[PDB]
């Protein structure tokens, strides 16, 4: 029973995101493979109660966060990942760009969850840069955690995409972007994953 509606006004917008493997063939030659990406306006809704068991739910958990921060800042992102790359000076990285009309100090928290339990959290703090009339927050070449590198390797070893999808049923990512000074939730993305059989795809929903 979803509702499909505009996003409306938000203090922070996600403009770009990619997760990638860059491999250096030699000092002047590099290959880059994208696993997932966004950015390269009606949204349907998803009942957040459907996903509580896939994320931590203690103090500071998804249910507490949703109850507090503005509800229009919460999204579910379904990714279809591209695993079709020949892994061989490899750098596993993420890039993202956010934009705002306000100058803020932003903290981005990325929690990796397995069977609904947090197994890694990455925390990055970003200051604004003024760029042609607005404030831009760019994360360039943020390294993956060891857990994701190992996880990608293990998935790639499986012989069929449906076996990777079964494994991915219990893997999720929770991104929470907060105003560091005020603790306001600026954006929250609860992320679920399958493997693409198409490159990579995604669909975004509003959490309600
Ligand atoms: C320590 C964490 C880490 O290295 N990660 C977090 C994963 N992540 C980040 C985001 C995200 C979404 C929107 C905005 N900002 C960040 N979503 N997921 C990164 O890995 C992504 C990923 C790569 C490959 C696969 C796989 F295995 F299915 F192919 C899944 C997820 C890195």
């Amino acid at each position: 029973g979803p509702h499909m509606r505009s996003i409306g006004t938000t203090k922070l917008r996600l403009v770009e995101f990619s997760a990638f493997l860059e491999q250096q063939r030699d000092p002047d030659s590099y290959n880059k493979h994208l696993f997932v990406h966004i950015g390269h306006p009606l949204l349907e809704s998803v009942d957040i109660r459907q996903i509580y068991d896939k994320f931590p739910e203690k103090k500071g958990g998804l249910k507490e966060l949703f109850g507090k921060g503005p509800q229009n800042a919460f999204f579910l992102v379904k990714f279809w990942a591209d695993l079709n790359c020949n892994i061989q000076g490899a750098f596993y990285g993420v890039t993202s760009q956010y934009e705002s009309s306000e100058n803020m100090t932003v903290t981005c928290s990325t929690k990796v969850c397995s069977f609904g339990k947090q197994v890694v959290e990455k925390v990055e703090t970003e200051y604004a840069r003024f760029e042609n009339g607005r404030f831009v927050y760019r994360i360039n070449r943020s390294p993956m955690c060891e857990y994701m590198i190992n996880f990608i390797h293990k998935l790639k070893h499986l012989p069929e995409k449906y076996m990777m999808n079964s494994v991915l049923e219990n893997f999720t990512i929770l991104l929470v972007v907060t105003n560091r000074d005020t603790q306001e939730t600026l954006l929250c993305m609860a992320c679920v994953f399958e493997v693409s059989n198409s490159g990579a795809q995604h669909h975004i929903y509003r959490l309600v």
